[PDB]
């Protein structure tokens, strides 16, 4: 999340059955967390509930970025006392043998599990991919809200609660599949890059697929062209990186070696096709998914200025009708 060896030293194992700031009775890994040990936790100053801990490495640059990421938290915490937009809960912080230590509301497993546990290109059912939705653009309300871009919204940085009635969205290969293009051709960026990211998350919810699987940045924007034509001229002329992609007269150079000029892309991506896959739907299921394919529409301009924005999204009919 952004405001809109020394790095990699000082792990620290907390073993099964350590007390941490005489309360917290370790007594299981999560997996979780890229750097810091993320474990689960009782309480025993509050009742032996259940809480997260995550133990950041004991070196500076980790140490700070800790710092940041607790003033980020308070910060949403605080513009929303009572937990409506959909984002992480930190409780309290502590420290431990020289160790940053966050304290979170426990949560059960992160989207991606989710979607594996559904099985190979099965996904979701449209009715959770209709609450998913409402939900995350809540989590875009609030961080608009306190001046935050995310710019890493996937699967796998969203946590649901034990029934999977409750997404939060958090921030801990993958990534480049939910990368708006404004930041691919280097262009000044927003809050709309957030709201590609959800698009791009919301079609894998309901398919089971990653929408634009690009092997490489070129490849992403081929795609996104493959869907919405060629991006505008301004758009173009505005990216620090426009010369890896595009050639002095704006034509796309797509990489596959070999070099294609393309002065237009025709759209291709049958994208409620796609949608549909072999399912033979009943008509208020076949309708809730014309109404997601509408949204998806809406969301993946490739301009970020003419996207949806937060408040009709929350309003488009997918999740109202
Ligand atoms: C059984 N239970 C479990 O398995 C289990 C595991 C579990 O693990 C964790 C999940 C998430 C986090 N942390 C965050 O999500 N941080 C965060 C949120 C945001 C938002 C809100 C702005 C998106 N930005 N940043 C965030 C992250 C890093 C930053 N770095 C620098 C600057 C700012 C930063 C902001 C964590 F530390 C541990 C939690 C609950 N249950």
């Amino acid at each position: 999340s952004m405001d809109f060896w020394t790095d990699a030293e000082g792990y620290y194992r907390v073993n099964i059955g350590e007390v941490l700031d005489k309360r917290y009775n370790v007594y299981g890994y999560t997996g979780q967390g890229v750097f810091s040990n993320v474990v689960r936790a009782r309480d025993n100053a509050r009742a032996n509930q259940e809480v997260a801990v995550k133990i950041i490495r004991n070196n500076e640059l980790m140490q700070k970025t800790g710092l940041k990421e607790l003033e980020f938290l308070k910060k949403l915490n605080d513009a929303d006392p009572d937990d409506k937009f959909h984002c992480l809960r930190l409780l309290r912080h502590f420290y431990h043998k020289q160790h940053l230590c966050l304290v979170f509301e426990p949560l059960s497993m992160n989207l991606r599990e989710v979607l594996k546990k559904y099985g190979k290109d099965v996904g979701l059912h449209i009715k959770a991919v209709r609450s998913y939705s409402q939900q995350l653009f809540l989590a875009l309300k609030l961080l608009k809200r306190c001046n935050i871009l995310h710019a890493d919204i996937k699967p796998d940085n969203i946590l649901v609660n034990e029934s999977k009635t409750i997404l939060k969205l958090c921030d801990f290969l993958f990534s480049r599949f939910y990368r708006a293009p404004e930041i691919i051709i280097g262009k000044s960026y927003d809050y709309g890059i957030d709201m590609w990211s959800v698009g791009c998350t919301l079609y894998e919810l309901y398919t089971g697929k990653i929408l634009f699987p690009g092997k490489t940045n070129n490849h992403m924007l081929k795609l996104a062209m493959d869907l919405k034509g060629k991006m505008p001229n301004k758009m173009i002329r505005k990216g620090v990186f426009k010369d890896q992609h595009f050639d002095q007269n704006l034509n796309f150079m797509y990489i596959e070696e070999k070099v294609t000029v393309m002065s237009t892309i025709n759209p291709t991506k049958d994208l409620l096709a796609d949608l549909i896959g072999c399912q033979r739907l009943p008509e208020d299921q076949r309708k809730k998914v014309h109404q997601l394919k509408d949204l998806l529409d809406q969301i993946l301009m490739l301009d970020p200025a003419k996207r949806i924005s937060i408040n009709q999204a929350l309003q488009h009919a997918f999740i109202q009708e």
